[PDB]
């Protein structure tokens, strides 16, 4: 395979300054001319010039009005076009070609595609090579003039980025329209729509400089209704980042665009983010509750990016991290500070802890900036990603926000309107943190240790107390197992946020503190502590890490009772569901291999449990929290803890421990479920896109999971409430109904119910079929067979295929069904999936990344079917790498 190394990196011998594009869109072929102003760099050493071009039907090459000829000054071998370098001239020069290309038949949905009825772009990270040739690498900065012409009738909006600068009629009933971007960008951010699109459409006025901007959001005609949402989260998103990073919008238009098929939740192009509809479009009527959650962080993270991607890009693909991590965690700054609701926070911290930290573990682990890649599109990963955002959040924890905002203003300062590098991230953050320490001599060079090294660190804990002297300490290990990247593992710069809570009388009893470990372990001592404290360790989730908190649990449930932050509060319940699961699997594992005839289980903890039931009944106690403390760790968290896991005995396990907690709270759970509905189930706003109620929701959270546990416990007469609650208005409740009839005769009638309120709208309709997918039904391989014929079909839509697969694949006891027909199944979705969407087919892998963790015959099944789909004729690049790397071969 091609391997590129981050060390190899070198600039370009060329500069392209200019682009001017002519896009003519027609029914079965669009023509795209391009000129590029080229000149020769400091680096050049007379080297053949190397396009990138996938897949692209030549018309004409030409440098200075001089054509080229294949095989006398050029070679094309569909995706490297070679300008020997005789021909190649010495100064400025104009670079021209003509191709020809095919979105309605490019179901890859990357490069110019197809969706629906609109022709819409997605250049991000190699897709700009399939619209036109290019040097299609984000250091090639350059700006760009776009024409685009299509039929009138069909597609009367056009769009691409920047200024709207003339609008033609042709003749034989097309139109033109001329776009000048006058910020210089790397070609990942280019874009271009053309549709028959609807809009709606704001003025903002920017704060500082009072700069008037005209933001339109588009859809399809069908949908134009559910574009309010969007709207708003953009004036919100506009507004937070003037309002904490002094940043302001810096063109006269924003447009945000929804399209239908789309590979992932949307892009950042300049003045022209595109979106998977399920990111952008909601109505009440309409949509779930978590798709408004869903339109503000995803809104937000693209507006982010204006800055962080945009005015400030990437050298190459191995910095990353430096635009999606930081883009990450501005929108999760945004997120929490407009939802004001500990549980986002949390809801963070669950999905890092569970796929990231499975990733970290996986023969996948890589370092948040990667040595080596074949596919740069394997690399869009949760490490990436969500560790990413938990690196840059570091650096907030560890400076606090004024020296933050600082450090973050020299970077983005410094280095705009050109590429950066992570280490220039890291050194402007440097500067923050000698001017905070008031020492020119302190550094950071051991933080950049975040960025190189893989693996998740494992901190632990000890403590002490000297009651004569009142004085406490706490000594702390840090550890990272050794991995294929690195032998030996170095310590990391860990900040560690804490607080100490006087079990007494439940109160704080230091000001909150942030230790600084940077050695493998250290100890921190703490005077005038008048009794013996229960620590409040890494609060608010302070680093990325596996967290031993080395207490009991009579400790844990005080803090879940009295500690401040709701993390510590969420960690302590969390290792008390862990240590009870692991010690139920291990009694459960032992007498299944031992066929024993009789045995024992631990019960769940009763103090415990009588802490869950206070916390549940108090009245002033935030809702969405509660939902947090009566579910169960994700499995994907517990396998994390569990080598050769057997995953019939752990669904053994979890239906143990949920069942003694019920046979002790049922009767809380049903009060609470009939007292939240007056206030859950308010339709106050219901008419209002602007404004969504956080709390509220997580009030129908907490009833929807309710209603869940009393459904699975067959509490009395539970059908009954199944039934009323099917009869709401809000979509989240009576879809909600759906899954909980699993466990009732009555599931098929409400799956033709909800199937009837769901089949008119698109995204409905997916949120159904994922509904279905989850249903905790034992007939559920007929039911996704009945799913296949009956509304999938032959449909390419990545959303419609994801929608009717991954949720099944989280049924712990029917995905992972012995005889390996789970396996069989979703191997076979992604081998057919390959055929035409690469990048699609390996976010269906999902399931297979924890393949090393499972007891040994589910490893040799997973095992089998990977191997199965690497010998398939044809496979893409895409897959064929992340299957070589997953199963040990790369
Ligand atoms: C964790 C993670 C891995 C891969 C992709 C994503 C995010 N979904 C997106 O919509 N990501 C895009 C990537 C573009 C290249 C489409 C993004 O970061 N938009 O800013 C998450
Ligand atoms: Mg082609
Ligand atoms: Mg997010
Ligand atoms: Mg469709
Ligand atoms: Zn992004």
């Amino acid at each position: 395979p091609k391997i590129h190394y981050r060390k190899d990196y070198k600039p370009s011998g060329f500069i392209i300054n200019n682009v001017t594009l002519n896009i003519n869109i027609h029914d079965n072929e669009t023509i795209v001319r391009s000129v590029l102003d080229m000149d020769i760099s400091k680096h050049n050493v007379g080297e053949d010039l190397v396009f990138d071009g996938v897949g692209l039907k030549i018309n004409e090459i030409s440098i200075n009005n001089k054509k080229l000829v294949e095989g006398e000054e050029y070679t094309y071998d569909n995706e490297f076009l070679t300008i020997f370098s005789k021909f190649v001239p010495k100064s400025k020069f104009a670079f021209s070609s003509e191709v020809i290309i095919h979105p309605e038949t490019n179901y890859a949905l990357t490069g110019l595609y197809k969706s629906k009825n609109i022709i819409v772009s997605q250049c991000e990270a190699t897709g700009f090579r399939r619209i036109t040739f290019f040097i299609d690498r984000p250091d090639m900065m350059a700006k760009y003039d776009v024409t685009v012409t299509a039929d009138k009738e069909k597609y009367p909006v056009l769009l691409s980025n920047g200024d709207k600068v003339n609008e033609f009629e042709i003749p034989g009933g097309r139109h033109g329209a001329r776009f000048n971007d006058p910020h210089l960008k790397p070609c990942y951010l280019f874009a271009v729509v053309a549709g028959d699109l609807k809009h709606l459409s704001a003025t903002y006025i920017t704060k500082y400089t009072k700069k008037k901007v005209e933001l339109y959001v588009f859809s399809e005609e069908k949908y134009v209704s559910k574009l309010q949402w969007a709207l708003e989260c953009l004036k919100k998103s506009m507004a937070f980042d003037e309002d904490y990073f002094g940043l302001e919008y810096d063109l006269s238009r924003l447009n945000l665009v929804a399209v239908s098929d789309f590979n992932v939740g949307a892009m950042e192009n300049k003045g022209l983010n595109i979106f998977n509809a399920n990111s952008l479009l909601a109505s009440k009527k309409n949509s779930i509750d978590f798709s408004y959650a869903r339109i503000l962080t995803v809104v937000g993270h693209e507006y982010f990016h204006n800055y962080t991607g945009n005015r400030v890009t990437l050298r190459d693909w191995f910095q990353l991290t430096l635009k999606e991590g930081l883009t990450v965690h501005r929108e999760n700054l945004f997120s929490e500070e407009m939802t004001k609701t500990v549980t986002t926070r949390l809801s963070h911290v669950d999905l890092l802890r569970s796929v990231q930290f499975l990733e970290d573990s996986s023969p996948l682990s890589h370092p948040i900036r990667p040595e080596s890649y074949v596919s740069m599109e394997n690399f869009y990963t949760t490490t990436v990603y969500d560790k990413g955002s938990e690196v840059m959040r570091m650096y907030l924890t560890i400076l606090g926000e004024e020296y933050y905002k600082k450090g973050f203003d020299i970077y983005i300062k410094k280095n705009d309107g050109n590429t950066a590098t992570c280490e220039d991230f890291n050194y402007a953050m440097e500067q923050a943190y000698k001017m905070k320490k008031a020492d020119n001599s302190a550094n950071l060079n051991q933080y950049l240790l975040w960025f190189s090294q893989s693996g998740t660190p494992h901190v632990s804990f000890k403590y002490n107390y000297d009651a004569e002297k009142k004085q406490y300490s706490i000594h702390v290990n840090q550890y990272t197992k050794p991995d294929e990247n690195q032998k030996e593992k170095k310590p990391l710069f860990i900040p560690i946020s804490v607080g100490l809570i006087n079990p007494e009388n439940g109160k704080e009893m230091i000001s909150q503190t942030t230790l600084e470990l940077t050695k493998e372990s250290d100890t921190f001592v703490f005077n005038n502590i008048a009794v013996k404290p229960i620590p409040s360790l890494f609060r608010g989730f302070s680093a990325p890490v596996y967290i031993e908190d080395n207490l009991t649990d009579e400790e844990r449930i005080l803090l879940l009772k009295y500690d401040s932050d709701a993390f510590v509060r969420y960690n302590s319940c969390t290792n008390i569901y862990m240590k009870q699961i692991l010690m139920n699997y291990n009694e459960f594992l032992k007498a299944k291999n031992e066929k024993l005839e009789s045995f024992n289980l631990t019960p769940v903890n009763a103090q415990f449990i009588d802490a869950i039931k206070y916390l549940l009944e108090d009245p002033h106690a935030d809702a969405g929290f509660k939902s947090y403390i009566v579910s169960l760790p994700q499995d994907r968290y517990i396998i994390n803890f569990v080598s050769n896991l057997d995953t019939d005995v752990l669904a053994d396990t979890k239906e143990y421990i949920y069942k003694q907690i019920g046979d002790k709270l049922n009767d809380v759970y049903y009060k609470m479920f009939k007292s939240l509905e007056a206030k859950a189930d308010d339709l106050t706003y219901f008419n209002d896109e602007s404004h969504v109620d956080f709390d509220q929701m997580n009030m129908r959270t907490l009833r929807n999971t309710l209603l869940s546990l009393l459904s699975k416990a067959q509490y009395p007469n539970i059908l009954n409430e199944i039934i009323e609650h099917s009869k709401s208005p809000y979509p989240s409740n009576w879809l909600t109904s759906l899954s909980v009839s699993a466990y009732f005769d009555k599931y098929f009638e409400l799956y033709d119910k909800t199937y009837k309120l769901s089949k008119d709208d698109e995204l409905l309709l997916q949120e159904w079929l994922k509904t279905v997918s989850r249903s905790d039904r034992k007939d559920i391989y007929e039911i996704l067979k009945k799913l296949e014929n009956e509304v999938l079909k032959d449909s390419k839509n990545p959303n419609d295929i994801r929608a009717v697969y991954l949720p099944f694949t989280n049924n712990l006891r029917r995905f992972h069904d012995i005889s390996g027909k789970g396996y069989k199944l979703i191997a076979e979705v992604i081998t057919k999936t390959d055929k035409f969407n690469p990048m699609v087919a390996t976010q269906l892998c999902e399931p297979f990344k924890l393949w090393n963790k499972l007891d040994t015959k589910r490893q040799e099944l997973m095992l089998n079917e990977m191997n199965t789909m690497l010998q398939e004729p044809n496979i893409s690049n895409n897959l064929k790498e992340y299957l070589l790397r997953l199963t040990n071969k790369l």
